[PDB]
Protein backbone atom coordinates (compact mmCIF):
# COMPACT_ATOMS: atom_id res chain seq x y z
CA UNK A 1 0.00 0.00 0.00
CA UNK A 2 2.67 2.46 0.70
CA UNK A 3 1.86 5.66 2.99
CA UNK A 4 2.04 8.72 0.98
CA UNK A 5 2.75 12.33 1.42
CA UNK A 6 -0.82 14.13 1.07
CA UNK A 7 -0.34 17.09 -0.75
CA UNK A 8 -1.69 20.49 1.22
CA UNK A 9 -4.63 21.95 0.94
CA UNK A 10 -3.83 25.32 0.18
CA UNK A 11 -0.60 27.62 -0.54
CA UNK A 12 2.18 27.50 2.74
CA UNK A 13 1.59 31.07 2.99
CA UNK A 14 -2.66 30.88 3.18
CA UNK A 15 -2.44 31.05 6.84
CA UNK A 16 -0.40 34.35 7.45
CA UNK A 17 0.10 35.42 9.68
CA UNK A 18 -1.29 33.06 12.12
CA UNK A 19 1.57 30.25 10.75
CA UNK A 20 4.13 31.96 8.61
CA UNK A 21 4.94 30.24 5.13
CA UNK A 22 8.48 29.01 6.33
CA UNK A 23 6.78 26.70 9.40
CA UNK A 24 4.42 25.39 6.83
CA UNK A 25 6.76 24.20 4.57
CA UNK A 26 9.42 23.06 7.12
CA UNK A 27 6.68 20.94 8.82
CA UNK A 28 4.82 19.91 6.14
CA UNK A 29 7.99 19.16 3.17
CA UNK A 30 10.72 17.74 5.62
CA UNK A 31 8.76 16.74 9.38
CA UNK A 32 6.12 15.33 7.67
CA UNK A 33 7.78 13.79 5.04
CA UNK A 34 10.64 12.38 7.15
CA UNK A 35 7.77 10.47 9.12
CA UNK A 36 6.27 8.64 5.95
CA UNK A 37 9.53 7.69 4.82
CA UNK A 38 10.83 5.91 8.70
CA UNK A 39 7.47 5.03 8.55
CA UNK A 40 7.73 2.99 5.62
CA UNK A 41 10.92 0.94 6.13
CA UNK A 42 9.59 0.23 9.76
CA UNK A 43 6.39 -1.47 8.68
CA UNK A 44 8.81 -3.39 6.12
CA UNK A 45 11.04 -4.65 8.59
CA UNK A 46 7.87 -5.73 10.44
CA UNK A 47 6.82 -7.97 7.42
CA UNK A 48 9.68 -9.49 7.37
CA UNK A 49 10.22 -10.11 11.38
CA UNK A 50 6.54 -11.62 11.32
CA UNK A 51 7.34 -14.21 8.61
CA UNK A 52 10.57 -15.06 10.40
CA UNK A 53 8.74 -15.18 13.85
CA UNK A 54 10.79 -12.94 15.13
CA UNK A 55 9.15 -11.57 18.12
CA UNK A 56 12.36 -9.86 19.65
CA UNK A 57 12.60 -8.02 16.37
CA UNK A 58 9.04 -6.62 16.59
CA UNK A 59 8.82 -5.16 19.84
CA UNK A 60 11.77 -3.37 19.25
CA UNK A 61 10.06 -1.92 16.00
CA UNK A 62 7.44 -0.86 18.27
CA UNK A 63 8.43 2.73 19.16
CA UNK A 64 9.52 3.86 15.96
CA UNK A 65 6.10 2.58 14.14
CA UNK A 66 4.47 4.48 16.89
CA UNK A 67 6.38 7.84 16.64
CA UNK A 68 6.82 8.03 12.62
CA UNK A 69 3.01 6.07 12.66
CA UNK A 70 1.87 8.97 14.92
CA UNK A 71 3.41 11.46 13.22
CA UNK A 72 1.98 10.60 9.90
CA UNK A 73 -1.99 10.16 11.15
CA UNK A 74 -1.45 13.42 13.24
CA UNK A 75 -0.47 15.91 10.87
CA UNK A 76 -2.70 14.38 8.00
CA UNK A 77 -5.56 15.42 10.34
CA UNK A 78 -3.61 18.88 10.93
CA UNK A 79 -3.50 20.34 7.71
CA UNK A 80 -7.22 19.54 6.90
CA UNK A 81 -8.48 21.03 10.38
CA UNK A 82 -6.89 24.45 9.22
CA UNK A 83 -7.81 26.60 5.95
CA UNK A 84 -7.50 30.50 5.16
CA UNK A 85 -11.23 30.37 5.26
CA UNK A 86 -11.33 29.60 9.27
CA UNK A 87 -11.69 30.96 11.88
CA UNK A 88 -15.21 32.20 13.88
CA UNK A 89 -17.09 29.94 15.53
CA UNK A 90 -18.65 26.12 14.50
CA UNK A 91 -22.66 26.05 14.07
CA UNK A 92 -25.27 23.32 14.20
CA UNK A 93 -24.91 20.24 15.86
CA UNK A 94 -21.05 20.67 16.98
CA UNK A 95 -21.67 23.44 18.16
CA UNK A 96 -24.63 22.54 19.97
CA UNK A 97 -22.44 19.44 21.52
CA UNK A 98 -19.90 21.67 22.53
CA UNK A 99 -22.12 24.10 24.51
CA UNK A 100 -23.74 20.95 26.35
CA UNK A 101 -20.71 19.07 26.65
CA UNK A 102 -17.95 22.25 27.97
CA UNK A 103 -20.39 25.02 28.86
CA UNK A 104 -19.86 27.25 25.64
CA UNK A 105 -17.57 27.45 23.10
CA UNK A 106 -14.98 30.08 24.88
CA UNK A 107 -15.16 27.85 27.66
CA UNK A 108 -14.00 25.14 25.37
CA UNK A 109 -11.22 27.29 24.13
CA UNK A 110 -10.16 27.58 27.70
CA UNK A 111 -10.07 23.92 28.28
CA UNK A 112 -8.22 22.99 25.30
CA UNK A 113 -5.84 25.84 24.85
CA UNK A 114 -5.02 24.56 28.96
CA UNK A 115 -4.67 21.39 27.66
CA UNK A 116 -2.16 22.05 24.78
CA UNK A 117 -0.19 24.41 26.91
CA UNK A 118 0.18 21.79 29.99
CA UNK A 119 1.78 19.13 27.68
CA UNK A 120 5.10 19.03 29.29
CA UNK A 121 7.70 18.25 26.37
CA UNK A 122 6.64 17.42 22.93
CA UNK A 123 3.21 15.85 22.22
CA UNK A 124 -0.53 16.86 21.13
CA UNK A 125 -3.80 18.04 22.27
CA UNK A 126 -6.83 16.67 20.88
CA UNK A 127 -10.36 17.34 20.83
CA UNK A 128 -12.58 13.69 19.86
CA UNK A 129 -15.41 11.95 20.24
CA UNK A 130 -16.13 9.06 23.00
CA UNK A 131 -18.35 6.73 20.54
CA UNK A 132 -18.99 4.28 23.70
CA UNK A 133 -20.33 7.26 25.58
CA UNK A 134 -21.52 8.91 22.99
CA UNK A 135 -19.86 12.94 23.91
CA UNK A 136 -17.06 15.00 23.17
CA UNK A 137 -13.89 14.26 25.56
CA UNK A 138 -10.68 16.34 25.34
CA UNK A 139 -7.00 14.37 25.89
CA UNK A 140 -3.49 15.05 25.67
CA UNK A 141 -0.74 12.86 23.87
CA UNK A 142 2.90 12.28 23.99
CA UNK A 143 5.31 12.67 21.51
CA UNK A 144 3.74 11.75 18.58
CA UNK A 145 1.40 8.86 20.16
CA UNK A 146 -2.31 9.26 18.28
CA UNK A 147 -5.38 9.70 19.85
CA UNK A 148 -7.86 6.71 18.39
CA UNK A 149 -4.86 4.11 18.64
CA UNK A 150 -3.98 4.77 22.37
CA UNK A 151 -6.73 6.13 23.25
CA UNK A 152 -10.32 4.92 21.41
CA UNK A 153 -10.96 8.39 21.26
CA UNK A 154 -12.05 9.40 17.36
CA UNK A 155 -9.84 12.62 16.32
CA UNK A 156 -12.07 16.00 15.67
CA UNK A 157 -9.19 18.77 16.12
CA UNK A 158 -5.50 18.26 16.43
CA UNK A 159 -3.41 21.14 17.66
CA UNK A 160 0.88 20.54 17.32
CA UNK A 161 2.36 22.26 20.64
CA UNK A 162 5.51 21.01 18.98
CA UNK A 163 8.18 23.35 18.95
CA UNK A 164 8.67 23.20 14.74
CA UNK A 165 5.27 24.65 14.71
CA UNK A 166 5.79 27.79 16.12
CA UNK A 167 9.23 28.27 17.66
CA UNK A 168 10.59 30.38 14.48
CA UNK A 169 7.50 32.73 14.72
CA UNK A 170 6.38 32.96 18.45
CA UNK A 171 9.60 31.25 20.30
CA UNK A 172 9.18 30.49 23.67
CA UNK A 173 5.68 31.86 23.84
CA UNK A 174 3.40 28.95 22.86
CA UNK A 175 0.79 30.18 24.18
CA UNK A 176 0.25 33.17 21.20
CA UNK A 177 0.75 30.86 18.61
CA UNK A 178 -2.46 28.76 20.58
CA UNK A 179 -4.36 31.71 20.28
CA UNK A 180 -3.50 32.80 16.91
CA UNK A 181 -4.30 29.33 15.67
CA UNK A 182 -7.93 29.82 16.39
CA UNK A 183 -8.34 32.30 13.47
CA UNK A 184 -7.47 29.49 10.61
CA UNK A 185 -10.01 26.29 12.27
CA UNK A 186 -11.50 24.92 9.32
CA UNK A 187 -14.48 24.38 11.36
CA UNK A 188 -16.16 22.91 7.98
CA UNK A 189 -13.60 19.57 8.12
CA UNK A 190 -14.21 19.09 12.10
CA UNK A 191 -17.77 19.13 11.45
CA UNK A 192 -17.51 16.52 9.28
CA UNK A 193 -15.42 13.99 11.69
CA UNK A 194 -18.25 14.73 13.82
CA UNK A 195 -20.72 13.77 12.05
CA UNK A 196 -19.21 10.89 10.16
CA UNK A 197 -18.97 9.71 14.29
CA UNK A 198 -22.88 9.49 14.16
CA UNK A 199 -25.24 7.60 12.63
CA UNK B 1 5.87 -20.42 11.16
CA UNK B 2 3.36 -20.69 13.91
CA UNK B 3 4.52 -20.06 17.88
CA UNK B 4 3.93 -23.16 20.13
CA UNK B 5 4.07 -24.22 23.65
CA UNK B 6 7.62 -25.96 24.87
CA UNK B 7 7.21 -28.87 26.72
CA UNK B 8 8.99 -28.51 30.20
CA UNK B 9 12.22 -30.36 29.75
CA UNK B 10 11.99 -31.93 33.81
CA UNK B 11 8.86 -33.33 35.67
CA UNK B 12 6.56 -30.87 37.12
CA UNK B 13 7.93 -31.95 40.67
CA UNK B 14 11.52 -32.23 39.76
CA UNK B 15 12.40 -28.94 41.95
CA UNK B 16 10.46 -29.88 45.09
CA UNK B 17 11.00 -29.16 47.65
CA UNK B 18 11.99 -25.18 46.26
CA UNK B 19 9.18 -24.69 43.77
CA UNK B 20 5.87 -27.18 43.93
CA UNK B 21 4.54 -29.16 41.03
CA UNK B 22 1.42 -27.47 41.58
CA UNK B 23 3.26 -24.18 40.61
CA UNK B 24 5.05 -25.91 37.70
CA UNK B 25 1.91 -27.26 36.14
CA UNK B 26 -0.05 -23.85 36.68
CA UNK B 27 2.78 -21.61 35.58
CA UNK B 28 3.18 -23.52 32.62
CA UNK B 29 0.43 -25.32 31.49
CA UNK B 30 -2.08 -22.32 32.34
CA UNK B 31 -0.32 -18.74 32.03
CA UNK B 32 1.92 -19.66 29.52
CA UNK B 33 -0.42 -21.26 27.64
CA UNK B 34 -2.90 -18.09 27.38
CA UNK B 35 0.74 -16.00 26.12
CA UNK B 36 1.08 -18.48 22.94
CA UNK B 37 -2.51 -18.72 22.07
CA UNK B 38 -3.08 -14.99 22.49
CA UNK B 39 0.41 -14.20 20.90
CA UNK B 40 -0.53 -16.58 17.74
CA UNK B 41 -3.87 -14.07 17.59
CA UNK B 42 -2.30 -10.97 17.80
CA UNK B 43 0.48 -11.91 15.18
CA UNK B 44 -2.68 -12.61 12.58
CA UNK B 45 -4.11 -9.48 13.42
CA UNK B 46 -1.03 -7.48 12.95
CA UNK B 47 -0.70 -9.01 10.00
CA UNK B 48 -4.25 -8.34 8.26
CA UNK B 49 -3.77 -4.72 9.80
CA UNK B 50 -0.01 -4.59 8.13
CA UNK B 51 -1.09 -5.56 4.97
CA UNK B 52 -4.28 -2.92 4.95
CA UNK B 53 -1.78 -0.18 6.31
CA UNK B 54 -4.10 0.69 8.92
CA UNK B 55 -1.57 2.06 11.42
CA UNK B 56 -4.00 3.19 13.78
CA UNK B 57 -4.97 -1.02 14.30
CA UNK B 58 -1.23 -1.68 14.18
CA UNK B 59 -0.77 0.40 17.34
CA UNK B 60 -3.29 -0.75 19.32
CA UNK B 61 -2.00 -4.27 18.76
CA UNK B 62 1.33 -3.25 20.10
CA UNK B 63 -0.07 -3.83 24.24
CA UNK B 64 -1.28 -7.27 23.38
CA UNK B 65 1.88 -7.97 21.12
CA UNK B 66 4.53 -7.12 24.06
CA UNK B 67 2.65 -8.51 26.33
CA UNK B 68 1.97 -12.18 24.88
CA UNK B 69 4.92 -12.10 22.51
CA UNK B 70 7.30 -11.01 25.81
CA UNK B 71 5.26 -13.63 27.77
CA UNK B 72 6.53 -16.37 25.49
CA UNK B 73 9.76 -15.24 25.35
CA UNK B 74 10.40 -14.93 28.49
CA UNK B 75 8.75 -18.13 30.03
CA UNK B 76 10.21 -20.13 27.23
CA UNK B 77 13.35 -19.28 28.76
CA UNK B 78 12.40 -19.34 32.32
CA UNK B 79 12.01 -23.01 31.86
CA UNK B 80 15.24 -23.62 30.61
CA UNK B 81 17.48 -21.56 33.36
CA UNK B 82 16.16 -24.35 35.67
CA UNK B 83 16.71 -27.76 35.88
CA UNK B 84 17.18 -30.56 38.91
CA UNK B 85 20.77 -30.85 37.71
CA UNK B 86 20.67 -26.88 38.73
CA UNK B 87 22.05 -24.90 41.67
CA UNK B 88 25.82 -24.57 43.24
CA UNK B 89 28.24 -22.17 41.01
CA UNK B 90 29.17 -21.83 37.54
CA UNK B 91 32.61 -22.56 36.20
CA UNK B 92 34.96 -21.34 33.52
CA UNK B 93 34.79 -18.13 31.69
CA UNK B 94 31.19 -17.46 32.93
CA UNK B 95 32.27 -17.06 36.78
CA UNK B 96 35.56 -15.00 35.88
CA UNK B 97 33.05 -12.76 34.22
CA UNK B 98 31.14 -12.52 36.65
CA UNK B 99 33.77 -12.17 39.16
CA UNK B 100 35.33 -9.47 36.42
CA UNK B 101 31.82 -7.42 36.25
CA UNK B 102 31.05 -7.73 39.72
CA UNK B 103 33.40 -8.49 41.81
CA UNK B 104 32.16 -12.12 42.86
CA UNK B 105 29.69 -14.97 42.82
CA UNK B 106 27.55 -13.61 45.85
CA UNK B 107 28.00 -10.03 44.72
CA UNK B 108 26.39 -10.81 41.69
CA UNK B 109 23.55 -12.90 43.73
CA UNK B 110 22.89 -9.88 45.54
CA UNK B 111 22.56 -7.23 43.09
CA UNK B 112 20.41 -9.78 41.01
CA UNK B 113 18.04 -10.34 44.05
CA UNK B 114 17.81 -6.24 44.78
CA UNK B 115 16.69 -6.09 41.21
CA UNK B 116 14.32 -8.99 41.78
CA UNK B 117 12.89 -7.15 44.86
CA UNK B 118 12.99 -4.03 43.88
CA UNK B 119 10.47 -4.24 40.82
CA UNK B 120 7.53 -2.34 41.90
CA UNK B 121 4.48 -4.49 40.45
CA UNK B 122 5.14 -7.14 38.36
CA UNK B 123 7.90 -7.78 36.00
CA UNK B 124 11.28 -9.97 35.98
CA UNK B 125 15.18 -9.53 36.66
CA UNK B 126 17.66 -10.12 33.88
CA UNK B 127 21.18 -10.97 34.20
CA UNK B 128 22.06 -10.36 30.36
CA UNK B 129 24.87 -9.57 28.12
CA UNK B 130 25.96 -6.06 26.51
CA UNK B 131 27.01 -7.29 22.94
CA UNK B 132 28.15 -3.78 22.24
CA UNK B 133 30.10 -3.26 25.87
CA UNK B 134 30.95 -7.05 25.92
CA UNK B 135 30.39 -7.65 29.49
CA UNK B 136 27.20 -8.60 31.80
CA UNK B 137 24.70 -6.43 32.76
CA UNK B 138 21.71 -6.79 35.36
CA UNK B 139 18.50 -5.18 34.50
CA UNK B 140 14.87 -5.18 35.66
CA UNK B 141 11.71 -5.10 33.00
CA UNK B 142 7.84 -4.09 34.22
CA UNK B 143 4.91 -6.88 32.94
CA UNK B 144 6.35 -9.14 30.49
CA UNK B 145 8.49 -6.64 28.45
CA UNK B 146 11.15 -8.93 26.97
CA UNK B 147 15.02 -7.57 27.67
CA UNK B 148 16.07 -7.74 24.27
CA UNK B 149 13.72 -6.01 22.52
CA UNK B 150 12.98 -3.35 25.04
CA UNK B 151 17.11 -3.25 26.17
CA UNK B 152 19.10 -4.90 23.53
CA UNK B 153 20.92 -6.75 26.20
CA UNK B 154 20.67 -10.52 25.08
CA UNK B 155 18.75 -12.78 27.99
CA UNK B 156 21.35 -15.50 30.08
CA UNK B 157 19.54 -15.61 33.38
CA UNK B 158 15.86 -14.54 33.97
CA UNK B 159 13.85 -14.52 37.29
CA UNK B 160 10.37 -14.79 37.08
CA UNK B 161 9.05 -11.89 39.98
CA UNK B 162 5.34 -12.33 39.04
CA UNK B 163 3.14 -12.97 41.99
CA UNK B 164 1.51 -16.44 40.44
CA UNK B 165 5.28 -17.80 40.21
CA UNK B 166 5.63 -18.25 44.17
CA UNK B 167 2.68 -17.00 45.95
CA UNK B 168 0.93 -20.31 46.68
CA UNK B 169 4.05 -21.31 48.30
CA UNK B 170 5.90 -18.15 50.10
CA UNK B 171 2.82 -15.99 50.25
CA UNK B 172 4.02 -12.18 50.59
CA UNK B 173 7.98 -13.19 51.32
CA UNK B 174 9.20 -13.02 47.73
CA UNK B 175 12.71 -12.93 49.15
CA UNK B 176 12.39 -16.75 50.30
CA UNK B 177 11.33 -17.52 46.81
CA UNK B 178 14.19 -15.65 45.59
CA UNK B 179 16.67 -17.83 48.10
CA UNK B 180 15.20 -20.89 47.24
CA UNK B 181 15.13 -20.36 43.14
CA UNK B 182 19.16 -20.26 43.46
CA UNK B 183 19.54 -23.98 44.13
CA UNK B 184 17.85 -24.72 40.73
CA UNK B 185 19.35 -22.79 38.46
CA UNK B 186 20.46 -24.46 35.34
CA UNK B 187 24.62 -22.72 34.93
CA UNK B 188 24.91 -25.08 32.18
CA UNK B 189 21.99 -23.69 30.55
CA UNK B 190 23.03 -20.00 31.54
CA UNK B 191 26.60 -21.13 30.30
CA UNK B 192 25.63 -22.23 27.13
CA UNK B 193 23.70 -18.32 26.59
CA UNK B 194 27.11 -16.56 27.61
CA UNK B 195 29.16 -19.02 25.55
CA UNK B 196 26.98 -18.37 22.73
CA UNK B 197 27.15 -14.28 22.40
CA UNK B 198 31.31 -14.61 22.32
CA UNK B 199 33.10 -16.30 18.94
MN1 LIG C 1 4.57 18.36 13.71
MN1 LIG D 1 5.13 -15.98 34.80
Amino acid sequence: MKHSLPDLPYDYGALEPHINAQIMQLHHSKHHAAFVNNLNVTEEKYQEALAKGDVTAQIALQPALKFNGGGHINHSIFWTNLSPNGGGEPKGELLEAIKRDFGSFDKFKEKLTAASVGVQGSGWGWLGFNKERGHLQIAACPNQDPLQGTTGLIPLLGIDVWEHAYYLQYKNVRPDYLKAIWNVINWENVTERYMACKK
